[PDB]
């Protein structure tokens, strides 16, 4: 299994209620796009990096490097982008399999 | 339970071997203090974000938001960043409750 992790800010126009209506939107992407195992979101309590501003994570699970492009190519996965890309202001993507 | 997650990236003059020894450890803390749940880490595949350059992500699980300040100030976590401080070029620290 391997994580994918978005770490990202909203534009400062969008509302709470819009953030809300966001995540859950993508969280329910696992029961459409079979590559999507997991979802968990979290929004920032420490604003410890204030001038970088990022605000939320999320954290997708896929079940092996090859299957990530299912999702990536997936109609509901494009969908997303295509309804919500005018939402965030910056975003950092990693992929990545968990050690320890 | 919430979620720590340290986004970084090393110096470049930092050896493969060196991260090694910093993530064996980092991870090896988890036995050391009592708050500290679980970690996992993981070097990034994708380099989407090549300006920004983060590299390696670590997640720790803390079993609430009170115990995190008892990580904060144990010997153990004081003494980690004492001996590696210098590994790092720079860092994100986020602390949130997991949402689905």
């Amino acid at each position: 299994a391997v994580k994918h992790l978005i770490v990202l800010k909203f534009k400062d126009e969008i509302t709470e209620a819009q953030k809300e209506e966001f995540f859950k939107t993508y969280v329910n992407l696992v029961n459409i796009i079979p590559a999507m195992k997991d979802v968990y979101w979290g929004k920032d309590v420490t604003q410890k990096n204030k001038e970088e501003g990022y605000t939320h994570i999320v954290e997708v699970t896929f079940e092996s490097v090859e299957t990530i492009q299912d999702y990536i190519i997936h109609p509901a996965s494009v969908g997303f982008g295509d309804v919500y890309r005018s939402f965030w202001e910056k975003l950092l993507i990693f992929d990545y399999t968990p050690r320890k």
